[PDB]
């Protein structure tokens, strides 16, 4: 049974940024605020917003490796509260963040990171002329699964190519997870609806705010190679730590 | 917009116990599993399930005081994963827990607490003859707000009276919180619907499980005294720590 009644129901908004702002205001520690995710079948999962404020030593190893390898002019793509870009800025690198959540951008700015609020496909138009071109793009925090469906992902990758320096790389992490029977049932629903395998349609919920539906996935390295076919990016290497991986994508002409 | 479609929608079940079981299986530490609460207007809040496995030193002070004052035969009413009763059992007391969630009861049992799975009003019928009568009842974890609406609360208090020893006490904690404009709007909806002030109608959500709707409240000490009028329990004392309080209710003939 669905909750809500006309006049007493959740409103479209920025729950992601609201959660981050509450967490920051409380000290940016764990167990202060939680990100809640609802799938389009009503599946509910949550995450502690403190992970967006954790120091480099507490990140998954795939994220640590990406930040240890970053060089040159860096774009932190979907920077959240800025944890990756902030670490690079303190290490002396030229770093810019981009996030679509207005509240997330404000939090990241408050912490000290320059951030453009924009959808990724809008980057070539909204960036200043003096920004970039970028040598390293960060797509961290299951970044490869936040590119969207293959269509959307190739559109984002094309925008990144337009603002990339020759020889640029994407350092993007992802998840290669087993499929429980629950998840297999959802994949059957994807096929009935003519949707790509591996993707879920989810949104964030917080208090009486709901976010817009977006596509999310745990993409294996092999499925990532198929997305890159037709784009200027090549999968160059993959390193694994358990179910996580860090992929290096290399740009060509 | 509501999530879910016929055939791909959440099912009635025991999300509370599912969350506790996942947390225990991971070591019972923080940031493993989260309790997600949905109000009947779609308001979403979450809590870390690790709080149900925390040691006495990490509890709110009102809960610590109640366990420090417990004496005699103890009933832990709504014992969750058993944290309060387990602490008393290790200190040498005769303790029994009661919870309505089958999964919660199993977790508490696995940790070492004797637990009856029952609704509170069923206690006189379901308890063995050799159990009790009880000198101390624990209602901890905003316990006074989990008694339900005044009607339900007086029914529970009557059941506890039937299994109480002469001179028994309830040690019950609660929350005396300010009312934000959001919450004031919900209180106006309560009045439109002929519902008691202070109560919210909520349910738990986890994965594709939903729990039953139940009533929940943050009741001030003065409102608690009104509930007790008509029952054999008297509000004897209140001690405060911030917005939390610990009330001692004393049984009379
Ligand atoms: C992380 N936070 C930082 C400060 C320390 C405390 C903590 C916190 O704020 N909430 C923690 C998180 O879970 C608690 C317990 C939890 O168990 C449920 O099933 C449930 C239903 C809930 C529910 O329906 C509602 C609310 C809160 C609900 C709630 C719960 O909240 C309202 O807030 C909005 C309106 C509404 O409908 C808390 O333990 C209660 N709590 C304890 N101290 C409190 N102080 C104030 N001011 N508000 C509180 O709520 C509160
Ligand atoms: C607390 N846990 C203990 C072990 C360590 C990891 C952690 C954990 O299990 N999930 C953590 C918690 O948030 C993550 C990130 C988070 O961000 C979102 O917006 C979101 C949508 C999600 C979503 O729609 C779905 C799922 C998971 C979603 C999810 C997220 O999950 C599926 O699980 C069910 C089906 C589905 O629709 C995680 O970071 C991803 N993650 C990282 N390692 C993982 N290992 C496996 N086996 N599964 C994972 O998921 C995973
Ligand atoms: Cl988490
Ligand atoms: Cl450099
Ligand atoms: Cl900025
Ligand atoms: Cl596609
Ligand atoms: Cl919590
Ligand atoms: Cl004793
Ligand atoms: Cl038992
Ligand atoms: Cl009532």
């Amino acid at each position: 049974g669905a909750a809500g009644a006309p006049g007493h129901e959740p409103l479209l908004g920025d729950p992601f940024g609201a959660v981050l702002r509450r967490c920051l205001d409380g000290g940016g520690t764990r167990d202060l605020a939680f990100e809640v995710v609802e799938r389009d079948d009503g599946f509910i999962i949550a995450q502690d917003a403190g992970i967006y404020f954790a120091p480099p030593g507490e990140w998954p190893p795939t994220e640590q490796w990406a930040v240890e390898r970053a060089r040159g002019r860096v774009l932190d793509v979907g920077c959240g509260a800025g944890r990756h870009g902030l670490a690079l800025r303190e290490a002396g690198l030229d770093v810019l963040g981009v996030d679509s959540s207005p509240g997330a951008a404000e939090v990241a700015r408050e912490r000290g990171l320059d951030v453009l609020e924009a959808r990724f496909t809008e980057l070539p138009a909204r960036l200043p002329d003096g920004a970039g071109p970028f040598d390293t793009f960060l797509l961290l925090g299951n970044g490869t699964g936040l590119l969207g469906t293959p269509a959307q992902a190739r559109e984002t990758l094309g925008a990144l190519a337009e603002v990339a320096a020759p020889g640029a790389v994407i350092l993007g992490d992802g998840l290669d997870v087993p499929v429980p029977p629950d998840r297999a049932a959802y994949e059957r629903w994807n096929a009935e609806r003519g949707r790509p395998e591996g993707f879920v349609r989810i949104r964030l919920r917080d208090r009486l705010l709901v976010g817009e539906w977006f596509d999310y996935a745990m993409i294996s390295p092999d499925d990532l190679g198929r997305v890159l076919a037709g784009t200027r990016w090549d999968l160059a290497s993959v390193e694994r730590a358990g179910v996580r991986y860090l992929a290096t994508l290399r740009l060509r002409d």
